[PDB]
């Protein structure tokens, strides 16, 4: 059975709500395991306390840079970067979880939650999960974004783990 992980989201330190994700370990096991382990922190580092640094309404919410907090950092449990596992799954609509990258085979820890269908990312970003519960919380987060991605309040992962 595919693992489920949760983020508890806070806005300027005030609790907003919980989002849970199904990770498609049956189709992208290496990519799913990276996200799972970073969510539990079991390797000694991970997402707890990190922020969503880029939110564009009608597009996506981006996070996972837990070392520089602005899109220039992060690392995977396999090292600084790891390969594109496969592109079996596509960006079919809101709720899709996909890896951010800076070119072929440069996955780290950064990810984005799609809030729209983003078909032009198919075959370039590895899809590895989907929102299971709390899409309404993602929609609420989206309202703190802007056209250039800067957030009007600090959106943080106050807690996270495996359900």
């Amino acid at each position: 059975v595919n693992p489920t992980v949760f983020f508890d989201i806070a806005v300027d330190g005030e609790p907003l709500g919980r989002v849970s994700f199904e990770l498609f370990a049956d189709k992208v096991p290496k990519t799913a395991e990276n996200f799972r382990a970073l969510s539990t922190g079991e390797k000694g580092f991970g997402y707890k306390g990190s922020c969503f640094h880029r939110i564009i309404p009608g597009f996506m919410c981006q996070g996972g840079d837990f070392t520089r907090h602005n899109g220039t950092g992060g690392k995977s449990i396999y090292g600084e970067k790891f390969e594109d596992e496969n592109f079996i799954l596509k960006h079919t609509g809101p709720g899709i979880l996909s890896m951010a990258n800076a070119g072929p085979n440069t996955n780290g820890s950064q990810f984005f939650i799609c809030t729209a269908k983003t078909e032009w990312l198919d075959g370039k970003h590895v899809v590895f999960g989907k929102v299971k519960e709390g899409m309404n919380i993602v929609e609420a987060m989206e309202r703190f974004g802007s056209r250039n991605g800067k957030t009007s309040k600090k959106i943080t992962i106050a807690d996270c783990g495996q359900l």
